[PDB]
């Protein structure tokens, strides 16, 4: 009907908010890893220089 | 050691928002498949009061 | 005052959106019972069906 | 037991968000109260310096 | 380095919108302290003119 | 009494959300501490490659 149709489209648009601020949040973490990783690489170049 | 507590917060918290996501699909199925059963038993009891 | 019809303001409206989360959790509750309620019916006409009343 | 599991988590968060409600209107009410006394208390102020 | 950017300004948009919650409830521990002030300001004037 | 707890249970509320704001500013800085210390590394490796 109409009052159960409004309730799959808000239950439906709640999850993907859930789903979204998930995906912000492996944004951040993977990003860190990312600078994690160039700062590594960029100590042993320095490191193997050095050497 | 500071670095890997945020980074355990962001995936603590990380898993509390797929758990919400995962309960949403479980609310948004099993309506789903309740009204399923309707169009499927309701069709049997037309199909009943067809053979009589 | 006016910064405290300007709080209050917020709070009215801070309110009516919990009010509005738990009304829709009935819905979601309520409706959850109509079809499960509508499916003992169903299944009730079923087996009245068969039985032959 | 899977359908009605999750109707206990869907009538916990439901009285979560009533709870919630319920301290909000505290607060409004408690708020009110307080100003009411207040100008119970600005009239008697001035009702005994009047005489 | 460009979606890296759209993430710094969320990560900004909710650091603001909670130094703003954390804001509003000083200002309603703020009223609330000012109005029982009130009160005993107003309470113990009725009493210096009862006396 | 009714009111005692209350102030206290707002109060709560505020350090929540004092807590979050900080929490948000850490991710800020230490990312802009890592980009910090990756130019700066990038930087000794273009000094040191001659």
């Amino acid at each position: 009907g109409s009052e159960f149709m409004d309730m799959e489209k808000r239950l439906r648009a709640e999850m993907q908010k859930a789903e979204d601020k998930a995906v912000e949040h492996k944004e951040i973490l993977d990003q860190l890893e990312s600078l994690k990783l160039e700062n590594r690489h960029l100590s042993e170049m320095v490191m193997k220089l050095e050497l």
